[PDB]
């Protein structure tokens, strides 16, 4: 169950694209920007 | 009721922000409106 | 409370290099990937 962190100001969506560059996207289906986030610990 | 959250760097102190052109960077003024995020599930 | 944030597409880490600049790597030893999380307010 992965989440999306978007920008509330702009509407843009974090991604990571596969070169290891990230952007924003507004393309909520690109598959690029979804997360799982975990303690460090 | 939103609840917007900050995305803060351990390491070095830098907010994530995202700017209107799609450019990532980190900035350490809290107050800009640019580091806010709203995180929700995918599904 | 630090957290990871993992691309679920490409197994990329979040960081925030030394020098303020954001990308993605699987160095998961590399501490510039861990981000605290909180309320703007």
């Amino acid at each position: 169950h992965p989440v999306l962190l978007k920008s509330t100001e702009t509407g843009q969506y974090l991604r990571i694209n596969p070169d290891g560059t990230v952007d924003g996207t507004r393309d909520r289906s690109d598959p690029h920007i979804q997360f799982q986030i975990s303690p460090e610990g």
